[PDB]
């Protein structure tokens, strides 16, 4: 009645670009070393008699380029739940009972670290973006995390369920609009993935699911995003310049994922590394041409480590310097494939190594960077990042 | 090129505007007057006469005249596990909704896109919201294919949201259309009850009441900033958007996706809790605008149930005409979860047209859209009508 909508819009809106104010990561305590996983996995699933199948899983884990992973699932638990140890056995209820609890709990550990580095009180958080691919529930994990952290009972929550490995970029793309369109907004972004929904025994008939057993790991990464940082009170890490999403052509059913009574099952049709390599440059050009940037070796890289073959085939297609994917490959080695949370681990790794290596910026000395998310549909999320002087 | 130069050229200017609304439902229509007989027949529960009497009272007090349901008596005959109260059936239910949910959303999206009149290539964002099943790639991907939208459309997949997500999608579309020059957000809420349909159980009347209220439907809305005065005709403006959790409302509405499907659980007094807090939500949204006469703003309230509307309307002594659109959608469609408030929007502007009302908001200037759902979550969207 007093103010007009244009006056509200003018007042409501923020200035400046969405900025990463803090990054925090967390994993389950239980740590499984990749060198020992073929024996561990084949023992807990009672499959040591399938010798030829175990030999293939050994080479699978050898090619994985993963040194270790963290998993909430323990041998003691798995001994009590043979329905989650067989390849195809009704067990979704058992799996949901775990993830609907542990996924929010692990996200709290990651967000607690991000908030402590942030230094501001939780009460300043105005937006919560929670993303997971491990189970669904109502109220969602976003509700669980809010209660666990004690966030304001008016936080604008966004719950990303069953998204897939590309959601790491989707959450940044979402946070970018939330922080930039609302003046004092402070967005807590949380990705949390626990493999208890996809863990299952081996089968010589469904080898695509076997690679998942060699790559998927548990973990959560939290990020605090906001525009117009408070100087001397907040420490800008990266800037979210732009975000785009796209579907690669001829990639229709490349990676399918179905939530059934046997839990979450993944199905691999078509060459995923090849499909990404053939089109990565086109994604790079769409995001950096209006920027006047052509040298793909002049920008710091953040790529979802879906598998070592994806990294190799993209690094070879565009002739990347082997230092550009150093942070990406490092996270894959110490954590495995953690689905959406992976790209947020690499961000934390890149900035951590940069400050420890005396780089000029948080982006390995470079100014501009690119963040790639890869997942079902052959969806590619592309986020143009910018570093901050160190 | 510096980041600041990007930000200035990349963000939109005016307020987020609803440019079109389209709705769609399954063909099969089921009349509330016959549902007690039908429901207890297909579920083979006619031996529970005392229960059938309770259900009949549920349906008669529901203020629902008819509902649309993809589930047919023929299909239910071939799937007795979905007619039982608790029997393994998630695979069967998923097989339906992963296919029909995007398809029903396509029917509504076609309508909306037609009224919009612009080429489908101009759609830059897609927000897909459903509580009926999950899949990878999600329903957003299937709809992108079905509609022929551009690859590179920015998709947001809202799975397993609940009955408050009608407001959620608007909140999302608002920030998307306002921060990005040229963005045109296609918003689709699509719900199908084949994931919650189940037989009756004397020990769980709360699940039984869901069987009397929930219905199928999809609604599409096209949201954009800075409309084209020539090619585009605005319908509503999204001024603000806010979500909040209601105190002492823990466990009021729970929903679990299990091997027997999606089961709903009811604790506490949902209408009493929403009525007890509705005035705080109004004041929080409208006090900074100088508004305090709830009778002089149009209303779009999620019709989670008749009691909710009655008790909210009684709390603020609402002019009974303020809920006519909400209650009509409830009567003619039932509780379609997230899509409800969008159906109500469409019925508001349409009734506003054939009535000779000065605005799309029943002649009024400012309005409120409420979404109610699990966590006792309340979404509050402040709207502004458009002159007719």
């Amino acid at each position: 009645a007093a103010v007009t909508v244009e006056e509200v819009r003018k007042a409501q809106r923020a200035s400046g670009p969405a900025t990463v104010l803090a990054i925090g990561t967390a994993t389950p305590a239980n740590c499984v070393h990749q060198a020992d996983y073929p024996d561990y996995y084949f023992r807990v699933t009672k499959s040591d008699h399938l010798t030829d199948l175990k030999e293939k899983f050994k080479r699978m884990c050898d090619k994985s380029m993963i040194r270790k992973r963290y998993m909430h699932l323990t041998e003691e638990f798995l001994a009590e739940n043979p329905n989650m140890c067989a390849y195809m056995a009704p067990s979704l209820d058992a799996r949901q009972d775990i993830v609907v609890v542990e996924v929010p709990k692990l996200g709290k550990a990651a967000a607690q670290k991000a908030l402590k580095e942030w230094g501001q009180p939780r009460s300043r958080i105005t937006h919560l973006v929670f993303c997971t691919t491990s189970g669904v529930d109502m109220p969602g994990a976003d509700y669980q995390l809010t209660k666990l952290l004690g966030l304001r009972p008016s936080v604008n929550r966004l719950m990303m369920y069953q998204q897939g490995s590309f959601a790491g970029g989707t959450v940044l793309r979402v946070a970018k609009d939330l922080a930039e369109n609302n003046r004092g907004a402070r967005v807590l972004v949380v990705c949390s993935e626990i493999t208890a929904v996809t863990f299952r025994g081996p089968s010589e008939s469904h080898l695509d699911s076997l690679v998942g057993q060699a790559l998927f790991g548990d973990g959560a990464a939290a990020v605090i995003v906001g525009a117009d940082p408070d100087e001397r009170a907040e420490r800008p890490l990266f800037q979210l310049v732009s975000a785009a999403q796209t579907l690669l052509p001829d990639s229709e059913g490349a990676i399918d994922g179905h939530l059934r009574e046997v839990g979450l099952t993944f199905h691999l049709l078509k060459d995923v590394p090849g499909l990404i390599s053939k089109n990565i440059e086109r994604a790079l050009e769409a995001a950096f041409a209006p920027l006047g940037i052509s040298d793909w070796n002049s920008i710091f890289w953040v790529a979802h480590p879906g598998g070592p073959a994806i990294l190799d085939q993209v690094e070879a297609k565009v002739s990347l310097d082997k230092a550009r994917m150093r942070a990406t490959r490092h996270v894959l080695a110490e954590y495995g494939n953690m689905s959406s949370a992976c790209v947020l681990f690499i961000l934390d790794e890149m900035r951590k190594r940069s400050a420890e290596d005396g780089c000029a910026t948080t982006g390995e000395g470079l100014d501009w960077g690119v963040l790639f998310g890869f997942g079902p549909g052959l969806t590619v999320e592309t986020v143009v990042l910018h570093s901050v002087p160190i």
